[PDB]
């Protein structure tokens, strides 16, 4: 990889001044406790001076006993030192690996998190995948290792000063390493609380979903042994907003889920800790446009880390779910949905998106949208932007880098209706990617359907063509219509706009069949033969048993 080398290297650093505190903390240790029996052989010499009956020898004796007293008070003195100056190098050796810490778990947590959250945020429009937590999990466990073991070295450290206390910097010095630990596992602790598997946003009631929800860094913690019951909840914008102030009324919901509790499953050789909800539905919504109303699937847990006295609360919010009731409902609350992964800023207050957008920004959510809804890697060419961009813009430029710096709203996009019909622009839009999608894929993906070509630009392209050469367009006045424009000279006209078909159409008689039937269309625009390129989709008649056909029979 790249900028991953060096996030490792900081690792291999931190585990190394990790292990050199954990040998001077066990060198401390043993310092203080021959210091403590050295002590009292001071106390020893004073019941020695006591034990000397005895006649000429105990001058002897007394001279050696003050002699050893003189050496062992100056020594004991010089080690009292020795201990504070331990103590206060120790402290400054933790203080330096917190700070390395905290610039690594920065790295980790605001910028490798961040970024595989906006991938995901991306793929609910179609973008490309986010990918497995693997390596994420992998950096967390580190950090929480590495947290854990600089905290009990400490603890320790404590420890060892409450049991001979020794006044000065060093309690000013712990009391600033214990406030920088607890924020370091605060902060990881909540930010590792993160949903794997969002559930579907575009929300149908009485509808099963699924979620997933991991802790990155429950195995190592004390969190797999104790596995958490999570909850979820489905909570309005407003009561989202309010809980992320802190200024909520602790219970606050916007309807019910069924099987809503799951309790982590800690999968060994992988190290994962997560809650698979998979039977999830919602039983009820309740309400303050309904299609641009937004909530949020709130999942949190209480447990401890280690301690009795050491319990966190998290929570973490899906991204933001339109919730529907009927299905027709669908298409306008995937506008919402779009708008909202493509354009929500990074630490936006919940749920909040920009009124406007520059085209080329709309341009990229729209090709990755229709991409996947197609489920083809033929998007929208340059061209295609370009007649997308007059139909909005009602601007007659057949110059992409003149739209450029030109902005669409919300209300251009999805509120107010284009120059002379009775839809937005995003129901047209979405209107010809419902039709491809529904009978057109293998079409659209083959380059049968020119589409996005006006009724001037399909005539000057055909003017000149062979008679009976057509392209299929995608009709401007009626909603997921699709339309033949073909040429053949006649003495009342000679480019012709055939009725357009819509999905009612095409569920009486496939495209391709239709197209089968008409014997004046004979080449596909430029120059494909028809059949070439439909005769793979015409209809086969297959006789039925109740005319007698004891065996499958093409007619
Ligand atoms: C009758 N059967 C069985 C057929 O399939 C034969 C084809 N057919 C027709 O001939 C229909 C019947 C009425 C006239 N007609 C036409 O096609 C005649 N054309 C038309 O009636 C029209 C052409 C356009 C073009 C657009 C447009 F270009 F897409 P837009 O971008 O929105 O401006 C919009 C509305 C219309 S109405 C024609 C060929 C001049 C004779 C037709 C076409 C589509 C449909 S959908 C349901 N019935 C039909 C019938």
């Amino acid at each position: 990889s790249q900028k991953h080398l060096q996030i490792n290297q900081t690792f291999e650093e931190l585990r190394l001044v990790t292990q050199d505190t954990e040998n001077e903390l066990k060198k401390l240790q043993q310092t203080q406790e021959y210091f403590i029996i050295q002590y009292q052989e001071s106390l020893r010499i004073q019941a020695q001076f006591a034990q000397l009956a005895s006649p000429q020898e105990r001058l002897s004796r007394e001279t050696a006993l003050q002699q050893k007293q003189v050496s062992l008070e100056a020594w004991l003195q010089r080690e009292a030192q020795t201990l504070q100056q331990y103590r206060v190098e120790l402290a400054e050796k933790h203080q330096k690996t917190l700070q390395l810490l905290r610039k690594q778990q920065t790295i980790i947590l605001d910028d490798e998190l961040i970024q595989w959250k906006r991938r995901q945020q991306l793929a609910g429009n179609g973008g490309p995948p986010e990918g497995s937590l693997d390596v994420l999990q992998s950096w967390c466990e580190k950090l929480a290792e590495i947290i854990w073991q600089n905290r009990q070295q400490i603890r320790r450290a404590e420890h060892l000063c409450q049991q001979l206390p020794i006044p000065g910097p060093v309690e000013e010095m712990l009391a600033e390493v214990n406030a920088t630990i607890t924020d370091i596992i605060s902060a990881l602790v909540t930010s590792t609380f993160i949903i794997e598997k969002q559930p579907p946003q575009v929300l149908k009631t009485q509808t099963k979903f699924a979620a997933t929800v991991r802790l990155l860094v429950g195995g190592k913690l004390n969190v797999h042994m104790n596995p958490p019951q999570v909850k979820a909840t489905i909570i309005s914008e407003q009561q989202a907003k309010s809980l992320l102030k802190n200024e909520n009324t602790r219970n606050e919901c916007s309807g019910e889920i069924l099987n809503n509790c799951c309790v982590m499953e800690y999968h060994q050789a992988t190290g994962t800790l997560s809650a698979h909800f998979r039977n999830m539905s919602l039983k009820r919504i309740k309400r303050a446009s309904v299609t641009e109303e937004k909530f949020t699937v709130l999942f949190e847990s209480q447990f401890s880390v280690g301690s009795n006295e050491l319990v966190f609360q998290v929570k973490t919010l899906s991204l933001p779910v339109v919730v529907i009731v009927h299905g027709s409902q669908d298409h306008n609350a995937t506008a919402t949905v779009l708008w909202d992964n493509a354009f929500a800023e990074p630490g936006r207050v919940p749920f909040a998106v920009p009124d406007k957008v520059l085209w080329p920004q709309l341009c990229e959510a729209l090709n990755m949208k229709f991409k996947a809804e197609v489920q083809s890697n033929r998007g929208l060419t340059k061209e295609n932007l370009v007649f997308l961009a007059q139909k909005l813009f009602n601007n007659s430029s057949s110059h992409l880098e003149d739209y450029s710096g030109l902005s669409v709203s919300w209300s251009q996009f999805n509120r107010e209706n284009l120059p002379g019909w009775n839809y937005t622009f995003w129901q047209w839009f979405d209107g010809v990617m419902e039709v491809l999608k529904k009978h057109h894929k293998p079409h659209w993906n083959d380059g049968a359907i020119l589409g996005f070509v006006n009724k001037q630009q399909a005539h000057d392209l055909l003017i000149n063509k062979p008679d009976g050469t057509f392209l299929l367009r995608f009709s401007d006045s009626e909603i997921g219509g699709i339309t033949i424009a073909w040429k053949f000279d006649s003495p009342e006209r000679n480019l012709w706009n055939l009725k357009p078909f819509t999905t009612r159409d095409f569920s009486i008689r496939s495209l391709a069949d239709r197209l089968g039937d008409l014997s004046y269309l004979i080449y596909v625009f430029p120059d494909r033969p028809k059949d070439e390129v439909f005769s793979k989709y015409y209809t086969p008649v297959l006789a039925k048993a109740v005319d007698g056909y004891v065996k499958p029979q093409i007619k």
